[PDB]
């Protein structure tokens, strides 16, 4: 479980009220599984097994009750509280101890990636010795995000957190890879005009040093919107349509743990049975008939 | 004085694992509010204001922080734990002291009704002096529910829980009205068919006494299925389609309390003020204007 | 004594939906399991109207006629007339003059989809009104798209404006209208608006101004499904699918309504189903003869 | 010069009655464009510009009415009728003249493919000099399709058309690529157990010659189902959720021709004119901007 990642799963939850009044947004379903399974799955697909989950004072213990130490899936999971949703970059101040002196990835708890050859897409980022990697994705509402501006060739030259005058239609996704300098940069940030510690500031620091890779995530990939009540419906439908057409599950941690050898046949079987009244447990057991 | 209702909102949620490993089914979002808002709504539209909410040990506290004592919306809410999901009929045993010598309605925490004239459809039931009333609804999969059989003249002649060979296509819905006899009937129920104290055995006792009304819920009403992950997507999409077209909400308790005179403008406004930062409050606040 | 004749206006440019509607007429598009026009047709039937005139474009009108025929298979009588250009809703009544004759009329738009409990009882006063006109008001969130009716402190209709910039309310006028025999001449006496369209809203205002306009409230318990955009099309189809799959019934099945209302008998239905017995629609037709 | 392909857009469409009673299935919308736009886009993306569209006596003239000779898209489109749906392989018998001595692809008119690097997966199959390529895709209901049987090493070893007992969950999709040998093989076919002249039989012949590439289409690709009223809606929601998140269209032919250099900026603006009053024209127009 040598390689490291962080899932930032807290947040004010204000926008979705009152759905999020007694439930962390990141415990909400997306079709047939809790939302956090998706980003967890992404980290696992990047070959990352040592993972810190950050959420609220109220909700962190809920994530721990759900997933425990992660050993049942061949992972090492730990937990820590963010007292207040002070910014994406706080991930790294809170995860200081967890990070030690290693590389680290950060994925937002509500980011849902899907599409062919993702693991390979992430491959260079995971293998990069120094610097950082982020991914850029074309959307119709860039204002909402960190916006990456491109050269008359395809070279990134500027980032902006939520620009009134977006300079491109490319948003930076909520998946990030860093070397070990990120902790110190985070520790040096002052909040922004939005009153947040902005991961955009960190990315610009790496950019200004000429150490930022910005990889393009083409239109062939889905990077699902999860901001509104309506977008949540759409994210679930999308997953449902994939799974029911293929007879396969998207971002199922037990399967991914199995396929990658984190856990064996006897393990899957044991995880499958309590879940076997429905399709989820039956799908997992059947995977095992090898 | 206040009429009395129970919302049974626990269960184990096996059928929805692993979603329900994480969160109470009756806290899953149905578009823009928790599921329990829809059944609460329903009791309210019937004029029932003194409501007991029964959930699990782990979940009750969470329904408590979500809803509070109800005074804010002009209701009186109280709570009780059901240690084990030993059947719908146990609601009356748990609620025996709440109920006293009064009539009581039972609505399932997962029952979503929508349609024109719902309060009229429930009026006879609310005002029945002796006996019980249930509602029948035509489904394509009768075998999953309690099923009511009629004779050629439309008389309820039989009621069978999850029959092998359904005698009709009419299911019994999750809304029930009882006189004060139901408490003693419950206390005598026997773990018949499957480990739970069944609502159909209660109902079967009223039928045999000639005291069960079966009101027909026509096809113009919607009774949203929350049974599977796919049906929960549909419930949500169904509500969203109504609301987005109308610019109005379905089963917004605060709205309803206001339209019925449970609370007045000033209360609505006092509710909205702290919520105006989000779309829900914005909706509350416009209420008090048009 | 008059009867009430029916008109379905299923014309229009269709530009908003290009190029879907370069291949297919909007009102032939599927709403889940049947052509869109089946809905508003079904609405007339539920109101008891069996004699119906369908108006559509020159290009599209023969397609509707391939689909529906003369209506007799469902105990209806359907006729067809062409609207050369989408010059306005109220032209429907100029085009249908020879059809309406001296009777009462009901016009429903080809893309209007109504669903909910006691719909027919909602239309009843309108159907039985002897003189004047009846429209239906529905609270929407984008009133600027429709004719908007303004109500006074007492809830009394007080004005109507077409696609106004500053709506005086959130109540739209529904795409289903009921009229006595006065409407044809009113329509023939209309001058086109600034935007160049013979407006039905100007007809309703006239009736309004005469004191002969009933405006009936279609409550939030009813659904009035949007078909203006591709995205509202998928939602209409998803809305119907969810109803139909939960119930094992069908929304707006002309055959069924004809049967239930006595327009045709069990044998006619079986005669309809046989040829169709290998598809799911036929299977439904046939099961309703059974039990 | 121009590479060739066939779109087989026939069949009764009987199981969709009455939706298909006065419309060809393959003219039904999927979200914002007719169904046939999809597989047409597929061939385009494969570098195939000379295309034969096959359909029924009644529907063929409707396709020719919508698309014309395709030169407004920088293509060559022609048409031919299939009197009766007596087999997919009939495509090559009806298209013998149009094929001549060249390679030919075939795509089914109701097939919708999407995903990251799809053009690359198609370009390998077009590159191929001798033999044939099909694609295998994991699905829920294989018995509806041609089914592939694999080794313990994962080598494709056998094929069966709609097996009662499927040997795997891997179906053959409706996209195929052949060298010029496919026409003689189709001319030698005899009707199978079912009514029909099977493409599966030709594929088996290539497989047994050691000349069939069975290209695996990973679970990251979508291959949407158009077989029921419900699958259509599903395929439309999928497409719509993708386009509205990205502000980009899926399988817009005019866009593909432009991006691939089939047509220039001027020809795009001309295409935009008749569509200019809606989002679809605007999208084409905006691409000649920025
Ligand atoms: C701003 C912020 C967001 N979040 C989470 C909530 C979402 O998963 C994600 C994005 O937040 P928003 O969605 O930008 O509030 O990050 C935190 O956990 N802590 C923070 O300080
Ligand atoms: C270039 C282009 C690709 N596509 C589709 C084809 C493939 O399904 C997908 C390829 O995306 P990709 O760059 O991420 O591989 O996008 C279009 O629909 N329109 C276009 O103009
Ligand atoms: C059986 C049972 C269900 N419930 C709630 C959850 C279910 O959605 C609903 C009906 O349960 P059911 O699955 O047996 O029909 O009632 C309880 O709160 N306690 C119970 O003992
Ligand atoms: C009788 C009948 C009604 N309807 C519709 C009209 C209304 O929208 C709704 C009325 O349902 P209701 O029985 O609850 O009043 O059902 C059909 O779609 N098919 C039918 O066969
Ligand atoms: C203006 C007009 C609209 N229509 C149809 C097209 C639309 O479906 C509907 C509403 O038109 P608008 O809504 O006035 O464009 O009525 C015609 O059939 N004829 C007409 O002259
Ligand atoms: C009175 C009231 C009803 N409702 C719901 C209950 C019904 O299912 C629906 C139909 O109303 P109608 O009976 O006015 O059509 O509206 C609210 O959501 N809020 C309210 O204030
Ligand atoms: C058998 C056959 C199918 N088709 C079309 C109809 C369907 O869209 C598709 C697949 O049909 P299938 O499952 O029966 O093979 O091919 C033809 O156009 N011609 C034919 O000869
Ligand atoms: C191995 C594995 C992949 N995936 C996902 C990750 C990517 O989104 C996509 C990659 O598919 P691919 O095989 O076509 O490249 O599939 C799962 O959801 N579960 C799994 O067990």
């Amino acid at each position: 479980k040598m390689r490291k990642g962080i899932i930032l799963a807290g947040g004010s939850g204000t926008r979705l009220y009152p759905v999020t009044m007694a439930v962390s947004k990141q415990l909400l379903p997306i079709y047939d599984k809790p939302m956090i399974y998706y980003p967890l799955s992404t980290l696992m697909l990047a070959g990352i097994r040592d993972i810190l989950i950050i959420s609220t004072p109220q909700d962190t213990p809920r994530f721990q009750q759900l997933l425990g130490d992660g050993s049942q899936w061949g992972l090492n999971l730990q937990y820590k509280v963010q007292p207040s949703p002070d910014g994406l970059a706080q991930a790294f101040i809170i995860g200081e101890e967890f990070i030690g002196a290693d590389d680290c990835a950060l994925v937002l708890g509500d980011n849902i990636f899907y599409g062919h050859d993702l693991p390979k897409l992430m491959e260079a980022a995971v293998n990069k010795e120094s610097g950082a990697t982020v991914f850029a994705y074309h959307v119709n509402d860039p204002e909402r995000y960190g916006v990456v501006e491109f050269d008359k060739n395809g070279t990134a030259i500027s980032l902006e957190e939520k620009p009134l005058e977006p300079k491109s239609n490319y948003a930076v996704t909520g998946l990030y890879f860093y070397d070990n300098d990120v902790v110190q940069m985070a520790k040096n940030l002052k909040p922004s005009a939005r009153g947040e510690l902005e991961i955009t500031d960190i990315n610009r620091i790496y950019l200004e040093q000429g150490r930022l890779s910005v990889a393009l995530m083409g239109r062939g990939y889905a990077w699902l919107d999860t901001g509104t009540h309506q977008s949540l419906i759409e994210a679930s439908n999308f997953i449902a349509t994939i799974e029911e057409r293929q007879g396969l599950k998207v971002s199922c941690p037990e399967e991914i743990a199995f396929r990658k050898g984190f856990i064996d046949v006897e393990q899957v079987r044991k995880l499958a049975v309590p879940l076997i009244k429905n399709n989820y447990g039956q799908y997992l057991y059947k995977m095992t008939k090898d």
